[PDB]
């Protein structure tokens, strides 16, 4: 229905606003763009599904996310890729892990405050009906 297409358009507006607030935070610059194959040729042999905030913006616009749960799976994949690729006691590795945990925690905190639980439940019930 028209009501249902309006629901998904509101979800896209909400997700684009959250994503741009993450992407301007100086701590999260390393998560804003795909890893350059050149600079890190080893990255794609270890990390089987790369994800970054620019790709997330592209996916919103392609209608890839019909719920906030499916959006948060890609934020979780950004964070878990960084934890897996940078696991050592080095200060460089510990700094990126600290930033990756802060990106995940910041995303979940914005959504907990600003998302209405009945709005997400409606998206989940339209998705289940298709
Ligand atoms: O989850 C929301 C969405 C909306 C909002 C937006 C930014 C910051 C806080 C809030 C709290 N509020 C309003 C409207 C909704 C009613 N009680 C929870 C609820």
């Amino acid at each position: 229905s028209m009501q249902e297409e309006d629901t998904f358009r509101e979800l896209r507006i909400f997700l684009r606003n959250v994503t741009h607030r993450l992407a301007i935070d100086k701590r999260f610059r390393v998560f804003t763009k795909p890893v350059d194959p050149d600079e890190v040729p080893d990255y794609r042999t270890v990390i089987k599904e790369p994800m970054d905030l620019s790709s997330v913006i592209s996916k919103i616009d392609l209608h890839k996310y019909l719920t906030v749960k499916d959006y948060l799976r890609d934020i979780d994949l950004i964070c878990s890729n960084a934890l897996e690729y940078n696991p050592d006691r080095d200060p460089g590795d510990r700094l990126i892990r600290h930033r990756a945990c802060a990106l995940r925690d910041t995303a979940y905190a914005i959504i907990k405050e600003e998302l209405d639980e009945d709005f997400e439940q409606l998206c989940e019930e339209i998705q289940e009906s298709r």
